[PDB]
């Protein structure tokens, strides 16, 4: 429901 | 095969002398992975373990599908033992902690928080995260909170989702939460970066334009990102810690640390919201001895 | 007017000049209590509660049979007009906690504890306190560490059994709690003073030697103790809070606040077991801007 | 009884 991805 | 820039331009090689190198720090690496048998990584390498999709959820399996998850590794603690590359803490070491699947790299938030809570279970010094989320979840902030009460030092990178003007301001999570260490980026003329987050939790920012560091199958190359920002300041915590530890002969606590990190800052003069407290710079205290 | 010796080195005006002199802090002065009329601090003062039992534990009455609390209560925030002396942070306010009976300054862990809670209670942002005992009673630590939790500021003057010698530590209570910010003395040249407690749980350091200051009845005069060093750092909190509260654009928190304590400090070339981080020196990341 | 003295 809720993603991070790198930066 | 010596020292990247960028690790020069924090001031790391003059903490080496006095002998501070990293060692007894262990910091967690919630990443993409890291491909584990990189030559300048092999021995920094104490564990891994996978919370994402990837190899079946095997949770042993790391891999790095992406590269970023070992060139943040590298540059948090590369050795140059092999005849490789530094890091800025080469005589510490890494727990590898898999939270992003797949290669365009980007793992749900449950995941992070498995990390989280395992990285701080594990007793780590250093939480280092290179990841940013839109969304504010609360299951998020609590795990956060929970590894800082706990000793543990949480560094994010602070959000690339900025556009220059320090008027309008963009949040990332972890990042954008007050515990965390929340890094943006910077030009090696140290200019804040044009993709660097603004908003009024920036604690301070690193080199993130153009990074040298290890990549899998014993190769090298360059990123950017305020996930390269990020472990020059998880990597600088941990010589850091040594430095103070030694100083003050016994075991400095978290706020003790952040003290310590932004007292190893010197100001710039753009707004606090692109920059937080300055350039991360390890050498400022004796700057001021002159 | 010809501001104390003591508070011009430790840089403060140059921050009245930023127009940071403590507008909206608050601070509690647990002490032999104060004399609330002298001119150079009746207006300054909102409020006092008394937990000794001079006058009968008649609480409102906090009059300063000693000498000691209204000379803290005056470094910290004295003010310009009637006459008279200027504070560190001459634009904020004062709370007059009386947990030090007598002329000899005693009083018991009890009405210490209960101060501690009551400034907590009523939600100030500093609590400077110049005493000490030999007692490591947990309930103490309990208050102090219940006060941090809310987020006050716990500054603690080091204790007075120092023997010049770097290799014997001597303890003094609250101080020696990792929480509380201890302040150790120096001297004008910024010597560590022979009877400051070396340990290691010292912060920083301040003038402690020949401090002029308000004494009741419309008097001044100097003493001489690390008592006279912690209120030179209650009253630069202030400061410093209204300071890098503006230039982030929001309100710190209690291990931010520290951390910008620290960052205004100046490293000192002696044992941190007593000066710990050096010098309070306001403009300390000014000199860094070179 | 613990006690403390001004510093
Ligand atoms: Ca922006
Ligand atoms: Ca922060
Ligand atoms: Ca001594
Ligand atoms: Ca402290």
């Amino acid at each position: 429901k809720g993603e991070i991805r790198l930066i």
